[PDB]
């Protein structure tokens, strides 16, 4: 079997408000996938995070404190997934990697939010995939993949170039490259059938050495 | 100089989306008040809390996990106030009473969200006030004060300008303030003031007893 | 099998000093019950807690600090049970619900004391039973049940009335009602044979919708 | 102005049940002393600790779990002192040395219980004193001072008014103070005073060297 | 009075073994500076970090565990500085920004090691400066300042006395300072000074702009 | 099977720099031994710790802070072993006993460093062996055993005498005595084949009642 880390974008889980249908589905699918593989999840902030961050900006708070606000929101979102995962999820929002590790040992799905200023949840999932020696890293974002056109197959090296030229955070790309983490970038559409997405059946981007 | 704990209702702070105008304004008022007094604050969850809690209910989560989600939302809300209080605020959402005590020692304003399942921020505010031996508990909520019945519904609802903890317990059990918060106010005899956001526009007058809200004390 | 939360009153475990015979017995019984069911325990403060609380009262400490003292004592008592439970108990006094949850996963009996000012251990066990989605909540107190006369069967709604009219804390009753937690209230006598108490064989009160 | 660490024996604080009179009195003395000096405190377990530890022994618990139970009892005891120190006390039982340092920065009295299995509160007090670079360690225990033998038993026991760490080590190894605490006092050369509760009635005189106890220093 | 964050490179602090002379000297300089300003410090890992990280690589440990090992070494290093700062230092290695804020409130110098995998102490220093709204970030490293290329290798490397965050980003991406640290400096516009240990001999002059290093600001 | 606590001296793991060959070997052996027994490890500070401690001494830091520095170094060393133990070790350096206990339950080798000022890692391993009710305590130091001559068999009582007359810390000896923990003291040479060292085949000292 495989150890997989799923990075679910905030805008996808919370486009405006929480997308209940999508949460119901992604939760069910994650459960099925965990029947055969070891699963771990990291959730983003989305619209809600940007609203609270914007409020802090009006009070001219530091950029660091804004990140801390964005982080607290992501943990709020993660709780919605943990709820949706029922008895299969780890009860608390995992805040560090070894904790996610403990959940895996207990056969429970750990759900993380952000962890530190300066990063995005993409960076968290990448570092999580690297810490867990995960076999696969699935990034579900707001776009079909890595684009004028769409690149289907590429390597970490090629990924750092595009990032330097949205989609995926630079720190996340550095981590995916330094470790050579097989990563898959798909949109909300392919995420409607994860079970097959991990089988290579998807219309996204596959980044691997 | 007094020690005052402010209990700011979540629906006043976040009616739908965060009410930036009220946050800015109440932050200015708290700052003014803190010039002469020791100030501590507790904020509720509001509309955002109810949205996230309802989503959890749709997945049949336990009421305990729902409370935990509400607590998590109150802390995000608390961060908005901290941002508004600027350099006068204790930098981090305070999670326990002795930490709030600490912020006060440092001449900073601690801002708390929730703490434990089963309670509301109102209970948190009362326990905080009790712990700090505050001189006053000011509850800023979605109503003018304490009425004989729900003022937003019952036409016969009349405002009770003054009352003792015992009476508040009766009216509550029969809710502006919940039971636990009411029991804490009664067990310690905490002087409590219940006002709406109109009176909240001028906290220095509210503190002096110049308001149209309700005053509860032994 | 069942997931059961046992709420052992402080006065029962510590009437004056620790009742060693009762601790020996309740510990053994809890062990047997855990052979077939998932067990979790919450212990009260009793006489000792009231003595230390009274000392703080003489120094006019706040009501909140008094609760904190009562809480530290309950954790002291819980350690006596953990000791009595030997290799079957979780080594540390559980301080929060998800920790009790972890112990259950490890097949170990978690023993909690109090957790927050304003509550009683009854409230803790009720919230614990609700968090663990426990099947049964057993409250072992100083009285035969819920009394001039003794009510054998009743519902949460009926329980909130009596509490408003000792025995069980209001916050605990609110939690038992909002979730509909099947609860059993017995005295020290029935607690001498737990194995059968959970079978419905007892002369106490059964509160359930 | 000096920095002083007070090591209050658990059997003096809780002979059987908590000794309210001694607690009240020692709290007043500590408060007076804190007016001119920086004060920190460590308290032991006493009779309650022995009761709970003996119960654990009856269930064949390891000695490590027994120590942990003792530590837990010392902290409940520490809360009684904190309650007695009122507004002068750091609100929470201090669990590590740097936190005690912090309380001192805030002009408050930190009160510690135990910290780690294997040690006694005496060792905790010595390490605390060493960490804070205290000028003085005052041990208030169940004996008049340090004797050539147990004064409660041996008739030839004679009190040694003054001695050096080395001597205390000899007398201890052969116990008013345990080995580890003694080794810490010797490694750092901490000026230590050992008195009973009679001399504890007036700490300002004790601090000046006016007591009938034992003074240990290099 | 200013608020200054000092980013002391691990290879300057521990070239091979800890450089006691530099530690002693930089501690004296920081102490002098702290007389008039609020000072906070972050230190790197150096040679010891690379040794322990290389050992981990030989056992095929993940890059995340390697970072964690580096962080652990930076904190041991931070303890050497704290020891050097004596009574002016916050007693414990600070692990998060709000704790550093706290040390500053207590008129003490917080010293941080690393915090999270993926970052370097340079990033930590920038985030710290951003969080404290520091007036200045002083990077003391193994080079004279910022050059057009590696001065220890490329012969055409020329020092750029002044530049804007954007330029630093270009030069870095093409490293005195790493990308993340550079992005943080650019997002907030933190006035940053990059000097070697020669200029570090006199921080009061460095602070005034009297140095031969590089100054980065919007 | 047995529950064994291994106390690896700092000078042995770090004579000057980290002895990579020895780490590779001790790690492999610990892994094999854990195939049949429950294993737990405590690592010392060695040369590196003495260097950092000496630096603090030059700045006249307190003896307590020096211990804290020595402690942080030991945790640095423990991370090298955890790395060398790969997927068989507990991911984080265990800082307290019940945490080591949790690792055991998860079938993972917990690696501790120091824990509190005033102690040595020998004291930590002894208290750990006592907390875990370990069957055996193996102390790997810089000397062949307990010496002019070498005592092969002895009792805790006899061990406290020699310590009062290096090798093993007094607090560690008190703990080994008060609990009667069967202890084996060997040098770096015997530690080259742990699997047999625990079988009684070694040229060291066996301290037991």
């Amino acid at each position: 079997h495989m150890r997989i880390v799923f990075d679910i974008g905030g805008s996808v889980l919370v486009p405006e408000n929480p997308d209940i249908d999508f949460i119901k589905e992604i939760a069910y699918q994650l459960t099925k996938v965990s029947e055969d593989h070891e699963v771990a999840v990291v959730v983003g902030g989305g619209k809600l995070a940007r609203k609270y961050i914007e409020v802090a900006e009006k009070f001219n708070s530091s950029e660091t404190f804004k990140d801390f606000i964005g982080i607290q929101i992501t943990r709020a979102n993660a709780m919605l997934l943990i709820a949706a995962l029922r008895e299969k999820a780890y009860p608390v929002v995992v805040e560090d990697f070894w904790e996610a590790w403990k959940a895996v040992q207990l056969k429970k799905i750990p759900v993380m939010g952000g962890t530190h200023p300066g990063h995005t949840t993409d960076a968290v999932a990448a570092l999580l995939a690297e810490f867990l020696k995960a076999d696969l890293l699935v990034v579900i974002t707001n776009v079909d993949g890595v684009y004028a056109k769409k690149i289907k197959k590429m390597k970490p090296e090629e990924l750092l170039e595009i990032v330097g030229k949205s989609v995926i955070d630079p720190l996340a790309a550095k981590i995916i490259a330094r470790s050579g983490i097989k990563t898959i970038v798909i949109g909300k559409e392919d995420a409607k059938d994860l079970f097959r997405v991990i089988k290579g059946d998807h219309n996204g981007t596959t980044i691997e050495p």
